[PDB]
């Protein structure tokens, strides 16, 4: 029994000037290893992601262009072969998520946590 | 956990909406889901937002999937306590949307689930 | 209720092996092989596990393997429906079945499968 983090976040194709849905997908894949990598030599939890493309759609009167806006969705699962304390993973995840929010420039960003039961093969 | 995702998966049906990508299987969904979340918006004051990602769904062929799998499109939201007053409002409009989609999109079958999530909303 | 559960399934796609050249032609790989190990498993059970299968990338270390931006990978999710299943347990050992198989046939050397609790309205 252990936790999955989901986040959402936009691409900011206009500030990173990218062109296509790969593109974007590489961008985000890259920053969040960067990221992954550093809190990984700060505190030994690295939170892999999985990571997928999308477009999120809300009301065109409140930003969203028609159709929707391209985001990517970004997943994990806290592994116990790799993570003793599901809180300060969970704290890690919190961190995270909130330097993805500053890196990619977005007003605002959302992060969950589900409850999930994991069988790892190896 | 304190609040409720939902995921729908619905078929993109080509053979009616003459579509040809994943970028064009997308733009239709998301257009249509645009426009029935603001139609329930004004009827309830309740807007679902939702994130869509391009998938294939495989079943049996002899069930009517292609080899490989169908185009499918997954349609996912979280209820956010900023917006949303009455989870089992927010509920019932899901569902009303859902079933509203598969009109649309003139799907025989559709699924609609509700998942217990914690959410963070960084603002 | 509709009380249920999903589960969801990484796999790489071995393109050292399967040799694939586009996210597209990644996802009818893994999608093939899912259909022909749920047939099989079906025409022995009476057991279907469908998947929806979504392209994606998975960024872990550079130094423990992963390619630069992320390796790419397809998420398989599927609900067990009370309308074809008699018998949640037997699924759930089912899907357990049929994602140690995708691991075997992806010749992949770690694989996850979760599963998560959910509430399931199937509209017919
Ligand atoms: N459902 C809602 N009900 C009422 N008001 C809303 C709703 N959604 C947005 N608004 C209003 O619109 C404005 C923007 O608010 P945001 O919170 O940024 O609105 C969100 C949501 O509508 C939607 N969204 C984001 N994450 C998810 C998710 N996990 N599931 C489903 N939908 C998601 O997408 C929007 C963000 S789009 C990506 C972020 C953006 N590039 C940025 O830089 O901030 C603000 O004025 C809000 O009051
Ligand atoms: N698992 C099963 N076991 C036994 N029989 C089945 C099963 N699935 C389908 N059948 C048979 O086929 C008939 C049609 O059933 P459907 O429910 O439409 O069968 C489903 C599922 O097999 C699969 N599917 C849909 N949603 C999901 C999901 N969320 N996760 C995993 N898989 C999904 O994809 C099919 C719908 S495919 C997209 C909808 C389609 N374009 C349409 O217009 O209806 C049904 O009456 C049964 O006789
Ligand atoms: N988070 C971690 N913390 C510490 N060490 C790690 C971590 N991840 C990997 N390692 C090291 O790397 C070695 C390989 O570990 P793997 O378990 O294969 O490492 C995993 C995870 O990091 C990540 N991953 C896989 N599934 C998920 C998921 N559901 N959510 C989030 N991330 C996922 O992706 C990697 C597998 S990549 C696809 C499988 C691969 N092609 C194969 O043939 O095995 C391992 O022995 C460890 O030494």
């Amino acid at each position: 029994k252990t936790l999955r983090f989901e986040i959402v976040s936009g691409v900011n194709k206009g500030y990173f000037h990218t062109n296509s849905q790969s593109e974007s997908l590489d961008l985000v894949g890259g920053i969040w290893q960067k990221i992954a990598k550093e809190e990984f030599e700060k505190s030994n939890i690295y939170v892999s992601a999985v990571i997928k493309p999308s477009k999120t759609v809300y009301n065109q009167e409140w930003g969203c262009p028609e159709n929707g806006e391209e985001t990517v969705v970004l997943t994990g699962v806290a592994n116990e072969e790799f993570v003793d304390d599901i809180e300060k993973w969970k704290d890690t995840v919190i961190k995270l998520a909130k330097e993805l929010k500053n890196q990619m420039k977005q007003s605002t960003l959302t992060c969950e946590f589900i409850e999930t039961e994991l069988h790892y093969f190896k």
